[PDB]
């Protein structure tokens, strides 16, 4: 019991560095009733307890915005101004001869049908048409499949190259993947039902 812990209430890292390290309780779990005479106030809660609210207030969402689709704040990437992004000019669609295999693609990566992604070529509500894109791609062996529930004449049904649940394997593969499918696709996330 202190006016002063040290700088807020630490238990994680205390190599016998801190008198006791861990927060001596008057009364929960460590004795009961008079544990802790106290004598200065320590803690209790006043208004910032611990693990109160501890919310980043500029970042409403760290784990989405930041770092995660480029959100620059000094250099924001506006749209206006020429700015490429490493043009394809060594090689642009170069199929590679031998297969590479840089380490095997049996992990989780962004992860399993959670964060997965598919690149969406077309949307009609023309099953005819549906069975052309497919057709063409599906028919000559890529990995193609449609709009969630089912591919019906009357209803949206969308065309997408390229399910995965691998961002890291299938989203980095778009640029390639305009060889291997050539068909206009924008990238989509992927969350499969």
């Amino acid at each position: 019991d202190g006016q002063k812990k040290h700088y807020q209430d630490e238990f994680a890292a205390i190599p016998l560095v801190p008198k006791a390290g861990d927060r001596d309780e008057p009364d929960m779990m460590p004795a009961a009733t008079q544990a802790l005479p106290t004598q200065p106030p320590e803690g209790a809660a006043e208004e910032v307890r611990a693990g109160d609210a501890a919310a980043p207030s500029l970042d409403p969402a760290t784990i989405a915005a930041n770092n995660t689709e480029f959100e620059p704040e000094p250099a924001p990437v506006a749209p206006p101004k020429p700015k490429p992004v490493e043009p394809p000019k060594p090689k642009v669609e170069a199929p590679p001869a031998p297969k590479p295999e840089p380490k095997p693609v049996v992990e989780e990566k962004a992860a399993p049908t959670g964060k997965a992604y598919v690149v969406q070529l077309g949307a009609l509500k023309n099953a005819d048409k549906v069975n052309e894109i497919v057709g063409k791609l599906r028919g000559a062996g890529y990995r193609v499949y449609t709009s969630p529930s089912t591919p019906v004449q009357g209803k949206i049904t969308r065309i997408l190259v390229g399910p995965d649940a691998s961002k890291d394997k299938l989203k980095g593969s778009l640029g390639e993947l305009k060889q291997l499918s050539g068909l206009s696709g924008v990238v989509m996330g992927y969350t499969p039902n």
